[PDB]
RNA sequence: GCGCGCGC
RNA sequence: GCGCGCGC
């Protein structure tokens, strides 16, 4: 296990520095996303929203997200009671670590802990 | 429920659309992989040269690149690497079936409107064993 | 789409 | 990374 703020985001793919392990929550503590604003610069969203056969309490999807370099598809947006968060895949984040870098193959094992949302907090750190 | 004949679903990918290939090229490997055994079907996804990774050792096969799209790159599973040879498992979710009754994208294998027969490993040998007598300019042609 | 379990 | 099931 690492501390987090020494885990980085880089796109599997074209393994660009995406992000940071420290800008991570979870939400109904297993989906997770990343709750930083400027990561929205590293990711493209699509026009359409993805299609889901079901309806869910406190949200509902948006389009699918992929790097804006190479455009590896990393996700899904949610709409969560009206705030769009970016959901993404654990397979899509290669993480950088003291140790190089990881490809996990679930969230629920990554080498570092991950905080659950928090709506007032969200609103706090941007408002 | 009906059920079509295999020759008459074509399958395109789900992202771009293209014609990629045949529901009659398609097998069942352990009655759960859906793999392509028609070797024209190479020329239309790219595979990355890092293995998937497993942490399990299979006794028939082992994990081979990712496949995906050569036209726009869409994920369509991963290569298998069965007793030496290498078949495209396709996950039924990258592809788009059109079939005499329009395109349908169904979202498991075990419920498309056709019949996927079992991978046969000596049947796919002999059809895939080189017979030089079949070019023209060998001596055995006839 | 994303997650978890099991199998491969 | 595929299959099956469930969850979101
Ligand atoms: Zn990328
Ligand atoms: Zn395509």
């Amino acid at each position: 296990q690492f501390p987090v703020e020494h885990v980085q985001l880089l796109c599997i793919n074209c393994m660009v520095a995406v992000g940071h392990g420290s800008d991570l929550r979870k939400v109904e503590g297993t989906h997770h996303v990343n709750v930083n604003p400027n990561f929205s610069n590293y990711y493209n969203v699509s026009r359409d929203p993805v299609v889901i056969n079901k309806v869910f309490k406190d949200w509902k999807p948006g389009g699918v997200i992929s790097c804006r370099n190479c455009g590896e598809v990393w996700g899904l947006q949610m709409i969560y009671k009206s705030v769009k968060l970016p959901v993404l895949k654990v397979r899509s984040m290669l993480l950088e670590t003291p140790q190089g870098r990881i490809q996990a193959k679930k969230w629920s094992r990554v080498p570092f802990s991950v905080p659950d949302f928090d709506f007032l907090q969200h609103c706090a750190e941007n408002l």
